[PDB]
C-alpha cells in the first residue's frame, strides 16, 4: 500500500551522460553509440544568446572546438551536425554502456523520469509530466541543460526529453531527442509564455482511483453525472476535456474498483465545486494530475524492469 | 529554479539487488562482497509469521535451502547467520559490482532514497524521511521486503534502511542493515502502533527557506517570536520542539536569504494558527516536512555525485 511519485531506476541512463564544453559554456550530453547529443546553445556566448544565428555560429566551429568528456576521459570529435535545436557530435568511440534505446516524442499528459545532471554527472532523479501547455515542473539550475527525460519499457530506454530552458513562471521547456521543442518555445534568451496551464483531467481521475484502491474513499458521493455536464464543469476549472478514449483508458481501474467513471466524475465535480474542506487525499490537499492511468496501475501492481 | 522531491541516482544500488527464495517466500536481498543481506522472515511459512521462533525456524534450515538468484544466475550459499532481524547468506562469489559502501543508522528527520524492488529487480526510486515515530511513508507491496534505502556521499553508498513491514495506518517499518528495527516494531504478523506522528519542525523551516529562495514569499509576515513562545505553538500542533542546534543547522539558509530563523518561526506560527487560506507554497497546500536543510541546500546549489 501507499502511493508516491516514483521515478524509473536511473542506472541505464547514468552511463550515457557526458560533459560538453564549447568555449566557456559547459553542459550535459547524451552518449549513445558513437554520437553525443546536446543543446545547440552550447555554442553561444552570453551575447549570442539574445538573438543567435545558429547556422552562422555553427559555421565558425570545428570538430576540435568541442570538448566531450566522459568521466576523466576525452572523446574524439570526428564530425558535427545540427538537427533542429540539438547538436550531434560524432565521436570515434561507441559508448560501451549504450543501453537498448529509442527516441520518442511524448504526448501532453504523459509522464517521464528526469535525471538531473551537472558537468555530466547525475545529481538526482524525479518524475515529471508533460503539461498540456508543453512545460514541465522540474528542478533545474544553470548547468542542467542537456539533462534527459526517459521511460523504461522492459530493458529499452525511451528517451523523450532534453532540457533547454526555464520560463519566467519558473517552469521548464525543452526538446525531444530530434531537437524539436515541445510547445512554442525557441532557444533564445527572451521571456516566453507557455499560455494557460490546464489540468490533466484523466490523470486526476487515475489518482482518485489510486486513492480508492489505497482506502481513501471519503470524497465518493451519492451522485452520478454525464460527460457533457461534467465537462461543463471541467471547462470552468481549466480541466482538459474528457473524451471517451479517456474513459476507455480508465476502464481497468474502474473495473478493478467497482466505481463507474461517471460516478468518479461526479465526485470530482463536487471537489471542484466544494474544494476539500481542509481534508487530504493520498496525503495531498490538492488534486494531483501528474500520474497517468498506467502509472497508477504499475505502482498498484508492482511492475518491474531490468 | 523549482523544487522537487528528488532521489539519488540508483545505478550503484541496482547492481546489488538479488532475489532470495526459501520455500515459497521470495523477497529481495542486497549483495555486497560475498554476503547477501535479507529480512529473516523469508524463512517463515504463512503460519510461522503469527508467532515465529526465528532461532528454532533457522535451525531447521541449511545453506542449500536458500536460493539466491542474481539475474539468471544462482549464487552458492556456503554459510548463513542471523543478525537481529536480518539474515546474512555467505556466498562463494564477491559481487563484482559492489560499490564503496557503509552501513549507517539514520536519525529521525533525515531523508534517504528507496529503491523499490520485486523479485530482485528494481521497480522505482523515491525519497523518504524517517519520521519522528520511526516510520516512513512509502509505496510497498507484497514482494517488496528487502528493498533498501540509501544516501550517496561522493562515490560512497550509505545504506540505512531495509524494508520489512506495513502498519495498519498504511505506513512502513524496517531495519538498519544490522537488522535492528527503527522504532518499537517486531517482525511478526500483528497489528502494531507507531504512536503520534509529530512534524519535523526543522525540515518545515528548511522548506520555507527553499520557498523563499524560489521566490514564494507571501507567507512572510511583519512579526518575530522567541523559541519558547514558538515551541508553545509547536507543541499544540504536534511539531517536534525546535532546539538551538536546529537553529545552527538552518544558519546558512538564514544567511543566504537574509531572513532570521525566529522571523521564519513567526511566519510559521501564523501558518499553523491561520492555515494557508487556500494558497500554496512550492505547489503544495500543506506544510512539507520531508526535506532536510541539507536537501534544500544541495537542490538549490546543484550538488552532484559519481
Ligand atoms: C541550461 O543549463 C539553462 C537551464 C536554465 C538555467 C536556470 N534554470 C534552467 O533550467 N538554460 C538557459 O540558461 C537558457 C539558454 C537559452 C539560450 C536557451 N536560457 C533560459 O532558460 C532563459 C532565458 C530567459 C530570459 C528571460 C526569462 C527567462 C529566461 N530563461
Ligand atoms: C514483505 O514483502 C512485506 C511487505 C508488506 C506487504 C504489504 N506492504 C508491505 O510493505 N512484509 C510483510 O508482509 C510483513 C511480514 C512480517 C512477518 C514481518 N507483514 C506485514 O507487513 C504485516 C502484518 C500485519 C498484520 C496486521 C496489520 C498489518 C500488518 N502488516
Amino acid at each position: 500500500s501507499g502511493f508516491r511519485k516514483m521515478a524509473f531506476p536511473s542506472g541505464k541512463v547514468e552511463g550515457c551522460m557526458v560533459q560538453v564544453t564549447c568555449g566557456t559554456t559547459t553542459l550535459n550530453g547524451l552518449w549513445l553509440d558513437d554520437v553525443v547529443y546536446c543543446p545547440r546553445h552550447v555554442i553561444c556566448t552570453s551575447e549570442d544568446m539574445l538573438n543567435p544565428n545558429y547556422e552562422d555560429l555553427l559555421i565558425r566551429k570545428s570538430n576540435h572546438n568541442f570538448l566531450v568528456q566522459a568521466g576523466n576521459v576525452q572523446l574524439r570529435v570526428i564530425g558535427h551536425s545540427m538537427q533542429n535545436c540539438v547538436l550531434k557530435l560524432k565521436v570515434d568511440t561507441a559508448n560501451p554502456k549504450t543501453p537498448k534505446y529509442k527516441f520518442v516524442r511524448i504526448q501532453p499528459g504523459q509522464t517521464f523520469s528526469v535525471l538531473a545532471c551537472y558537468n555530466g554527472s547525475p545529481s538526482g532523479v524525479y518524475q515529471c509530466a508533460m503539461r498540456p501547455n508543453f512545460t514541465i515542473k522540474g528542478s533545474f539550475l544553470n548547468g542542467s541543460c542537456g539533462s534527459v527525460g526517459f521511460n523504461i519499457d522492459y530493458d529499452c530506454v525511451s528517451f523523450c526529453y532534453m532540457h533547454h530552458m526555464e520560463l519566467p513562471t519558473g517552469v521548464h521547456a525543452g526538446t525531444d531527442l530530434e531537437g524539436n521543442f515541445y510547445g512554442p518555445f525557441v532557444d533564445r534568451q527572451t521571456a516566453q509564455a507557455a499560455g494557460t496551464d490546464t489540468t490533466i483531467t484523466v490523470n486526476v481521475l487515475a489518482w482518485l482511483y489510486a486513492a480508492v484502491i489505497n482506502g481513501d474513499r471519503w470524497f465518493l458521493n451519492r451522485f452520478t453525472t454525464t460527460l457533457n455536464d461534467f465537462n461543463l464543469v471541467a471547462m470552468k476549472y481549466n480541466y482538459e476535456p474528457l473524451t471517451q478514449d479517456h474513459v476507455d483508458i480508465l476502464g481497468p481501474l474502474s473495473a478493478q474498483t467497482g466505481i463507474a467513471v461517471l460516478d468518479m466524475c461526479a465526485s470530482l465535480k463536487e471537489l471542484l465545486q466544494n474544494g476539500m474542506n481542509g481534508r487530504t487525499i493520498l496525503g495531498s490537499a490538492l488534486l494531483e494530475d501528474e500520474f497517468t492511468p498506467f502509472d497508477v496501475v504499475r505502482q498498484c501492481s508492482g511492475v518491474t524492469f531490468q
